[PDB]
C-alpha cells in the first residue's frame, strides 16, 4: 500500500505523470503516479495486471495498484519492480553494444511482444493483447541485459473463442513519432484485431533500428538517435509525421557500414520487413522471435 512507500527520487516526468524510485521495507520499487489527463491508462493497466494477471519475464513485473489521497486530491499509483538502468532510451545513450548484447535486447523485446499477442486458451487463459504505444522510453533494461515492456494503458484485447474485441475507452493517442502509416492516413480497420498487432510490429521495427545503431562493428558505431530525427522536429505533429511516412514514403536509413557485418545485415532485412506500407505484408511477432533466435 502507498502509505508504506517512501518516495526517494523522481526519475521521470511528462504528460503521463511522473515515475519515482521508492523504498518499501528497505528495498527499491518503482511508483508511477498518473496525470489527471491520463487516468484512463491507469484503469486499463490495473485491469491487465489485476484481472488478467499478466506476468512474464519480459513484461514489467507488477506489484500492486492503489489510490492515495494527498494534498486534497486522489492519486492513482502503479507499483512495480525497479530497474536501476532506466529505459532503453536512457541506456542506449550511455553505452555501446557488442554482438551478444545487441541480440539479447532485441530477442527479449520480441519475446515480450509475442507473449502479449498470443492467446492462451482454456479455463482462465489470457486473451491476445496488442500494446499500441511501443517505444524505447517504455522498455526497461534489466541487470542481466534483457529488457521488459511497460506502459500498457492503451492495450486492446481479443478472444477468438468468443471473438469479441475490447478496445476499451481511452482518449489517449499513440506517440506521434512512432505512428504507423495506416494510422497517419486513417485507413486502419478499427474493427479487426490483427490491425493492432501490425501496429506493434511497425513500432518494433523502429526500436530495432534504434538499438542496432549502437552495436559496434569494425570500430564503427553511430550515435544514438530517435526515429526520423533528421526530418521532423521535437514533439512532431500529426501533419509532420504524415508528410514523412506517407507522402514521401520515407524510412530510417540503413548505414552503409552495416553491410560489412553479417549480424547487422540480417537485422537490416528484418527491419524493412516490419516497415511495409501494406500492413498485412509485415512479419508476425512469432516469426520475428524465431528469426532472431537463429541469427548470430
Ligand atoms: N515516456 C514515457 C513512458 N514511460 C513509462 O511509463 C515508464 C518509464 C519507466 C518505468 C520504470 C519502471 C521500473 N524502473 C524504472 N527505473 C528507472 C531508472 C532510471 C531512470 N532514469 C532516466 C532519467 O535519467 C536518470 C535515470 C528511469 C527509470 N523505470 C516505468 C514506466
Amino acid at each position: 500500500v502507498a502509505r508504506d512507500i517512501t518516495l526517494l527520487e523522481c526519475v521521470g516526468k511528462g504528460r503521463y505523470g511522473e515515475v519515482w524510485r521508492g523504498s518499501w521495507q528497505g528495498e527499491n520499487v518503482a511508483v508511477k503516479i498518473f496525470s489527471s489527463r491520463d487516468e484512463k491508462s491507469w484503469f486499463r493497466e490495473t485491469e491487465l495486471y489485476n484481472t488478467v494477471m499478466l506476468r512474464h519475464e519480459n513484461i514489467l513485473g507488477f506489484i500492486a495498484s492503489d489510490m492515495t489521497s494527498r494534498h486534497s486530491s486522489t492519486q492513482l499509483w502503479l507499483i512495480t519492480h525497479y530497474h536501476e538502468m532506466g529505459s532503453l532510451y536512457d541506456y542506449l545513450q550511455l553505452t555501446t553494444l557488442d554482438t551478444v548484447s545487441c541480440l539479447r535486447i532485441v530477442l527479449s523485446i520480441a519475446s515480450g511482444l509475442a507473449h502479449l499477442h498470443i492467446e492462451i486458451f482454456g479455463t482462465q487463459g489470457k486473451p491476445a493483447i496488442a500494446h499500441r504505444d511501443l517505444k524505447s522510453k517504455n522498455i526497461l533494461v534489466k541487470k542481466n541485459g534483457q529488457c521488459c515492456i511497460a506502459d500498457l494503458g492503451l492495450a486492446v484485447m481479443h478472444s477468438q473463442s468468443t471473438n469479441q474485441l475490447d478496445v476499451g475507452n481511452n482518449p489517449r493517442v499513440g506517440t506521434k513519432r512512432y505512428m504507423a502509416p495506416e494510422v497517419l492516413d486513417e485507413t486502419i480497420q478499427v474493427d479487426c484485431f490483427d490491425s493492432y498487432k501490425r501496429v506493434d510490429i511497425w513500432a518494433f521495427g523502429l526500436v530495432l533500428w534504434e538499438v542496432a545503431r549502437r552495436m559496434v562493428s569494425n570500430g564503427i558505431v553511430e550515435d544514438y538517435k530517435p526515429p526520423f530525427y533528421d526530418v521532423v522536429p521535437n514533439d512532431p505533429s500529426f501533419e509532420d509525421m504524415r508528410k514523412v511516412v506517407c507522402v514521401d514514403q520515407q524510412r530510417p536509413n540503413i548505414p552503409n557500414r552495416w553491410f560489412s557485418d553479417p549480424t547487422l545485415t540480417s537485422l537490416a532485412k528484418l527491419m524493412k520487413e516490419c516497415w511495409y506500407q501494406n500492413p498485412s505484408a509485415r512479419l508476425t511477432a512469432l516469426r520475428i522471435k524465431k528469426t532472431l533466435t537463429k541469427i548470430d
